[PDB]
């Protein structure tokens, strides 16, 4: 192939100066929404990194260290000696006194030590008894029973029945809430079919398609989301093949369930955000779109590099995804009639810029944003609940994995990954000598900023170049 398509396929990987050059002023804030956002971000990211005096604690220990001259050695040797001066009971005796296989072991223990705090449960009823505390307060949870690539038919059976299993519970827990406010499920392509990676068109249909109806049948008799996870660029085509097969199915026909990812570092998101509204219109329906930047970075880049072909599937440089992020959320916003956008994301830029573009008179079902567990539930504390309370009553769904530590690997390398690089929001925030200005700075001025310094808008990350080169 259609119109759509087509332009999703011409777009795969496209010279960055000129996509990121069309994105640009789709991105692009009005002034006084630029604004508003950049004080909300300001106050979002203050609030969170000085939660417990972060800062101000900082420039205690920097003024300390600057007007008397010590080292961050004698300057905690010195806390150490003033804190068993002060346990000392009595204040006239602290006066006068101050007066006169292994490895493999280690890998596997440092990953679940790591792990833990991403994971919300070891089974899917532990994960459904914790979930009532956020919930009250108006959070709302999507379950991803963790595992993926699924190497052998074996192994897809066993996903395919812990995710059936899955939607039992979640669905009897939900009871009758519906698909916005009630408790959702995360699916991986990949763990349906046995080597997902490699598999060809006519397999993945007769095989994987089935199974992917066959659950979202059942979630749409418990009236709950099911949403589909976006992984590996090289398998957005087939994903878009099996959604607009299910989308046409008559015993789904009339229900707006159905979720599916596209992510924003991706060169073809703009286009696949075309081809949707066109899918929404035709099938009738509207779609739960979670738009996020993107898990598989490292891995894409590592895997062009290997494949040597005429370009990124991905942007190169951090500021351009956000960039990209920011296009698409107006696109989706445009049309409520056919979208409800969820807003994945972890960055206070990010969400007090959706915030604004959203405009005025928010109502529930307008979007909604979402978090991942164990990473996001600082920030969104400031935006889920009252107004009365400070908050910005927005709605934010938290992405729940469910599993043991045999389950847990793949997931938290790319939660390690997302919280260890520079770039990461959730990495600068807690950098307290990073101002909260540049923290939250406009990535569509800072691209333009960019282009002036270098003599063109878009230009790769000079330390990334093209895989032929
Ligand atoms: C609820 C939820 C569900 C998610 N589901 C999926 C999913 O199904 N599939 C998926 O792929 N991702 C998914 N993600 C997104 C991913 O897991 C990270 O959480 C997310 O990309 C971090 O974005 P941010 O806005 O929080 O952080 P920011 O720090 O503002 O941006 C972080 C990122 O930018 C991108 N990036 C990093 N370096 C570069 C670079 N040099 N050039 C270009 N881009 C760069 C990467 O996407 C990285 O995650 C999900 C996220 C959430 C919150």
């Amino acid at each position: 192939q259609s119109v759509s398509r087509a332009a999703i396929t011409a777009a795969y990987r496209r010279p960055e100066t000129e996509a990121v050059s069309m994105l640009l002023e789709q991105a692009r804030l009005p002034q006084p929404v630029a604004e508003q956002a950049h004080k909300l971000a300001y106050q979002l990211a203050d609030k969170l990194r000085n939660q417990k005096n972060a800062s101000g604690r900082a420039g205690m220990v920097q003024g300390l260290l600057q007007e008397f001259s010590l080292s961050s050695q004698e300057g905690v040797a010195l806390m150490c000696l003033a804190e068993a001066l002060l346990r000392i009971p009595d204040k006239a005796t602290r006066d006068a006194l101050i007066r006169d296989p292994l490895i493999r072991k280690g890998v596997d223990m440092a990953m679940r030590l790591m792990g833990e705090q991403f994971v919300t449960g070891e089974t899917i009823a532990e994960a459904l008894a914790n979930a009532r505390k956020l919930e009250e307060k108006g959070f709302r949870y999507s379950y991803d029973m963790l595992g993926e690539a699924a190497l052998t038919a074996a192994d897809a059976q066993a996903y395919m029945v812990s995710y059936q299993q899955a939607i039992h519970a979640i669905g009897k827990a939900s009871n009758g809430r519906g698909i916005y406010e009630g408790p959702g499920i995360s699916i991986k392509l990949s763990a349906l079919h046995p080597r997902y990676s490699r598999a060809q068109y006519d397999r993945v249909m007769e095989e994987l398609y089935p199974r992917l109806k066959s659950l979202t049948l059942l979630a749409r008799q418990y009236d709950i989301g099911i949403n589909i996870d976006a992984e590996e660029s090289d398998r957005l085509e087939i994903s878009l093949d099996l959604l607009e097969k299910l989308c046409f199915e008559p015993e789904l026909a009339g229900w707006n369930g159905i979720g599916f990812v596209i992510q924003a570092y991706q060169k073809r998101c703009p286009l696949v955000i075309d081809y949707l509204i066109d899918l929404a219109t035709r099938s009738r329906r509207r779609l739960m779109i979670r738009l996020v930047k993107g898990a598989y970075w490292d891995s894409e880049i590592k895997r062009a590099q290997m494949d040597g072909l005429e370009g990124y599937p991905v942007y190169t440089r951090k500021v351009y995804t956000d960039v990209s992020y920011l296009a698409c959320a107006k696109k989706l916003l445009a049309v409520p009639n056919l979208i409800y956008p969820q807003f994945a994301t972890h960055n206070a830029h990010t969400l007090a810029a959706i915030y604004q573009l959203a405009g005025q008179n928010y109502y529930p079902g307008q979007y909604e944003f979402q978090c991942l567990h164990g990473m996001g539930e600082p920030l969104y504390e400031q935006v889920t609940g009252k107004v009365a309370d400070g908050k910005l009553n927005r709605p934010c769904r938290i992405y729940a994995p469910v599993g043991t530590h045999e389950t847990l690997l793949a997931y938290l390398v790319r939660r390690l990954l997302e919280n260890g690089a520079n770039t990461s929001f959730v990495n600068r925030i807690a950098d307290t000598s990073l101002p909260l200005d540049e923290l939250v700075a406009d990535p569509v001025t800072a691209v333009e900023k960019l282009a002036q310094q270098e003599g063109q808008t878009g230009l790769p990350h000079p330390k990334i170049p093209l895989p032929r080169d």
